[PDB]
C-alpha cells in the first residue's frame, strides 16, 4: 500500500510494448494475406492475357495452407497483444503495489508472444514443403514469374516489417525494466489512439526517433 503516482508510469510502458507488437501483427499479417492472394492474383493477370482460364495448378492449392497459416497463427498474438493491452495495464498497476515482478515478468510474456509471430512457421513451412529449390528460375513457363516474385517478396516484406519491430522491441523491453527500475520520470496521460506511434518515438530509445519524424 502506497499510492502515489506508479500506476501512470507503468501504464506507460504498458502500451508502448503492445503499440511495437500491435504495429508489427497489422504489418505481419497484410504481407502473408497478401501472398497468398498475391499468388492467384498474380498468375491470373498471367493466363488473362490469353488463356482466360485460370485454375488450381499451385496458386489455390498454395493458398490453402496459406490464408490458414497466418490466420492461427497472428489469431493467437493479436488476441494476446490485445487482451493484454488493457489487462496488463491494470495487471501492472496492481502488481507494483505488492511489489511484484511485473517488470521481468512481462520481458518472459512479450518475448513468448513474439516468438510467434517472428517466427512464422508458415514461411519455412512453405518453403520447405517445396525445396529443391532456392530462389530463381526454373519452370520454363511464364508462370515462374508470379511464383518466383512472390516467394522473394514473401520472404522480403516478411524480414522487412520484423526487421525494424525487432530492433525496437529489443529497445523498449530493455528500458522498459530500466523505467520501473531506475523511475526516471512519470508522465500522466490517457493516451487512447492519437499518434501513439509519434509520442513513443520521441520517449524512445535512440532508434525510433528516426522513423517517428521520416512517418507522417
Amino acid at each position: 500500500d502506497e499510492p502515489q503516482s506508479q500506476w501512470d508510469k507503468v501504464k506507460d510502458f504498458a502500451n508502448v510494448y503492445v503499440d511495437a507488437v500491435k504495429d508489427s501483427g497489422r504489418d505481419y499479417v497484410s504481407q502473408f494475406e497478401s501472398s497468398s492472394l498475391g499468388q492467384q492474383l498474380n498468375l491470373n493477370l498471367l493466363e488473362n492475357w490469353d488463356t482466360l482460364g485460370s485454375t488450381v495448378s499451385q496458386l489455390q492449392e498454395r493458398l490453402g495452407p496459406l490464408t490458414r497459416d497466418f490466420w492461427d497463427n497472428l489469431e493467437k498474438e493479436t488476441d494476446w497483444v490485445r487482451q493484454e493491452m488493457n489487462k496488463d495495464l491494470e495487471e501492472v498497476k496492481q502488481k507494483v503495489q505488492p511489489y511484484l515482478d511485473e517488470f521481468q515478468k512481462k520481458w518472459k510474456e512479450d518475448v513468448e508472444l513474439y516468438r510467434q509471430k517472428a517466427s512464422p512457421q508458415g514461411a519455412e513451412l512453405q518453403e520447405s514443403a517445396r525445396q529443391k529449390l532456392q530462389e530463381l528460375q526454373g519452370r520454363l513457363s511464364p508462370v515462374a514469374e508470379e511464383f518466383r516474385d512472390r516467394m522473394r517478396t514473401h520472404v522480403d516484406s516478411l524480414r522487412t516489417q520484423l526487421a525494424p519491430h525487432s530492433e525496437q522491441m529489443r529497445e523498449s523491453l530493455a528500458q522498459r525494466l530500466a523505467e520501473l527500475k531506475s523511475n526516471p520520470t512519470l508522465n500522466e496521460y490517457h493516451s487512447s489512439a492519437k499518434s501513439h506511434l509519434k509520442s513513443l518515438g520521441e520517449k524512445a530509445r535512440p532508434a525510433l526517433e528516426d522513423l517517428r519524424h521520416s512517418l507522417m
